[PDB]
């Protein structure tokens, strides 16, 4: 269209920031290049007021969606770049679970050939010794729980539910120098916490039988078919008292990754079955699919002229945690004209989070991937 040909090469980027967050003022100033082509950018950012007082990826949202790459089968749905030149609006709203929130407005528009972001932004309700107040965020914009990337937890929820088992567990190996120990991971219905102080060598218990046989093992009844060594080798089966179980290889490019178990407890029969196949590709499907929980989720608002998005942003926490962040966002064109309203989709972002080494103010460098996803029609 007309705010297409304007992103066919590389442009030149401005923001400015004014914020008031609990009553803390500041400034955040940002230059950059940004490539649509690539879905990429390239900014650097400053607090020029002083030290900035929360920590620098609560800002990275808030800091030019019209540069992301959208692929040809979809470029019925930049409504973004359809804004442009004469930009759009951009109010958000971020709580912070169990901590204060944003109000942001923001201008993008084209000024010359440079294009602007002007945001004003005020935080309210922030505990003085909260994540973002006082700065206990990893510095970096990881849109991801450390502890279970891939999801494990949230895939064998559903497997349990949708193979009707009342526990599910995968085990995982762990190198080292001259061998390796294959433990218990992840786990739904778990009764204790136990289970997680598992610890098995190669070939050994029920893990490490099912990884060097690459073949399931059924137990109707654990009492009648397990021997007194078969127990003593299968810590697992007394550690979360089941009286049935099945456990199954996990495939991968034709090798065996890990072992998944599947229990019955109180002598509750086993339930049909599943190919192994089925089961893994399960497992694949879901957690592909659930993988996507980060992302920013655009749908048209018919009678703003514009549309709004969600997503959920996770940070990292010094010792070990995640401070949610959930955005509610709305986008309304400045011009009068014409825009594109777009069918539901979703934009995939990587961040990259790192310091200037010459730079002895406040900053933050960012290197940014986003690309639009979710049609696959005409």
């Amino acid at each position: 269209s007309k705010g297409e040909e304007l992103f066919t090469g590389v442009v030149p980027i401005l923001v400015e920031l004014d914020g008031d967050v609990n009553g803390h003022k500041f400034s955040v100033s940002g230059e950059g290049e940004g490539d649509a082509t690539y879905g990429k950018l390239t900014l650097k950012f400053i607090c020029t007021t002083g030290k900035l007082p929360v920590p620098w990826p609560t800002l990275v949202t808030t800091l030019v969606q019209c540069f992301s790459r959208y692929p040809d089968h979809m470029k019925q749905h930049d409504f973004f770049k359809s804004a442009m030149p004469e930009g759009y609006i951009q109010e958000r709203t971020i709580f912070f679970k169990d901590d204060g929130n944003y109000k942001t407005r923001a201008e993008v528009k084209f000024e010359g050939d440079t294009l602007v972001n002007r945001i004003e932004l005020k935080g309210i309700d922030f505990k003085e010794d909260g994540n973002i107040l006082g700065h206990k965020l990893v510095y970096n914009l990881d849109n991801v729980i450390v502890s279970d990337y891939f999801d494990y937890q949230d895939a064998l929820d559903e497997i349990r539910e949708t193979e009707k088992f009342d526990f599910a567990a995968i085990a995982l190996p762990e190198d080292g120098p001259h061998s390796a120990v294959i433990k218990w991971k992840y786990a739904s219905g778990n009764i204790d916490y136990r289970y997680r102080m598992i610890v098995l060598r190669p070939g050994e218990g029920l893990a490490g039988l099912v990884i060097r046989t690459g073949s399931r093992k059924i137990v109707e009844d654990v009492d009648t078919e397990l021997s007194q060594n078969d127990k003593l080798g299968c810590p697992i089966v007394l550690s979360e008292a089941l009286t049935a179980l099945v456990a199954i290889p996990l495939w991968k490019n034709n090798r065996v990754y890990g072992a998944l178990l599947l229990g019955q407890r109180e002598g509750r029969p086993l339930p049909e079955g599943s190919t192994t196949f089925r089961v893994n590709q399960r497992l694949g499907s879901y957690t592909d699919e659930i993988n996507k929980q980060g992302n920013v989720y655009i749908k048209a608002d018919k009678q703003k002229n514009g549309i709004k998005a969600n997503f959920k942003i996770r940070h990292s926490i010094e010792d070990g945690g995640v401070q949610l962040a959930y955005h509610y966002q709305q986008n309304t064109p400045i011009g009068d004209g014409p825009v594109l309203l777009p069918d539901d989709h979703y934009l995939s972002v990587q961040s990259e989070l790192s310091k200037d080494p010459n730079e002895k103010r406040d900053h933050m460098v960012l290197l940014e991937f986003v690309t639009a996803a979710g049609i696959t029609l005409g």
